[PDB]
């Protein structure tokens, strides 16, 4: 399964690197990384890829979580291609001690004795784990500025400041133009809504797409309940939509579409009458690691058209 013939090189980390994680939202944990980690097993979209994103792609030897190779942004598949273990099946403890991880990254829920264990069992064998605070749950608001850190922490675990630092101001100075060219402008308002069956699944101001909208200095539409009917859709009247679709669900994309536009309701409000609906995707918005470029992007460029002429960029 793995190329046994080649092993990343030694990396000491002089000063060691002290890093802060929550086990829980207010339960933080310290961990020193003396190395960088050699052996990494790497749980969910954002872990993979924002690793892939620093340049650390062949130090994973496990990156488990995403369904196809297509989900990962084109410059990043060919290292997602060579990891050795990518299949759920071994998501489980006794497959993940065979592969003797010496750094764990993944969730909130990955870290609990019904999963992959906890910080305290892995420290005992020498290995650490980094958890990513936007998962520790929905009661606070997630934002930007916790996977602007996400990233900051992985790039100190991997000594890739330099890489981690590039990335992170590509995003902050592109929010930041998108506001300063359009301050004279009125604030467009925004809806995000996931589709399940007939239902329009809300995200709100404590989500982070509430949170990219309203970086972006847009209006973002929130009736403070898990679901938004349609009824309070036509009041609220958005100028633009914005679509969520998780990863199974891509393959009932159109299907999804055609039932937000085709609508009777709905064809009144102005984001259907001058076609600005566009497709989301979860993985850029919800714990997406260096994936949050994607959803920025999307987001900008669907608030303001006039700035961005060139279009909203589609993905699957």
């Amino acid at each position: 399964v793995e190329d046994h013939q080649s092993t990343p090189v030694h990396i000491k980390l002089q000063p060691p690197v002290t890093i802060e994680s929550f086990v829980r939202r207010g339960e933080p944990f310290e961990s020193t990384y003396t190395a960088v980690p050699e052996r990494v097993v790497a749980m969910w979209q954002n872990s993979i890829e924002t690793i892939i994103a620093l340049g650390e792609g062949d130090r994973i030897v496990a990156g488990m979580g995403i369904p196809d190779r297509k989900y990962v942004r084109p410059e990043y598949r060919e290292a997602y291609d060579k990891i050795p273990y990518k299949d759920l099946k071994y998501a489980n403890l006794e497959s993940v001690l065979m592969m003797k991880p010496d750094l764990l990254v993944g969730w909130k829920s990955t870290f609990t004795n019904k999963m992959l264990q906890t910080p305290t069992f892995w420290q005992a064998r020498l290995a650490n784990v980094y958890i990513a605070e936007s998962s520790l749950g929905a009661q606070s608001a997630l934002t930007m500025d916790m996977e602007y850190k996400y990233i900051r922490d992985l790039g100190r675990i991997f000594n890739r400041n330099m890489e981690a630092e590039r990335l992170i101001q590509e995003m902050q100075q592109s929010v930041a133009y998108t506001v300063a060219q359009t301050a004279h402008e009125k604030p467009p308002k925004a809806l995000f809504i996931e589709v399940q069956g007939k239902h329009f699944r809300l995200y709100g101001h404590k989500t982070l797409a509430g949170n990219i909208g309203a970086s972006l200095h847009a209006d973002v539409i929130d009736t403070e309940t898990p679901s938004i009917s349609m009824e309070d859709v036509v009041e609220q009247n958005p100028d633009v939509i914005f679509l969520i679709v998780s990863d199974g669900e891509y393959s009932q994309a159109d299907v999804i579409m055609n039932y937000v536009l085709t609508q009777s309701g709905l064809q009144g409000v102005n984001a259907l009458r001058n076609k600005r609906v566009h497709f989301l995707p979860l993985l850029a918005v919800y714990s997406p690691g260096i994936r949050l470029l994607d959803s920025i992007d999307i987001v900008s460029h669907g608030l303001y058209p006039n700035l961005y002429p060139e279009g909203v960029p589609d993905l699957i």
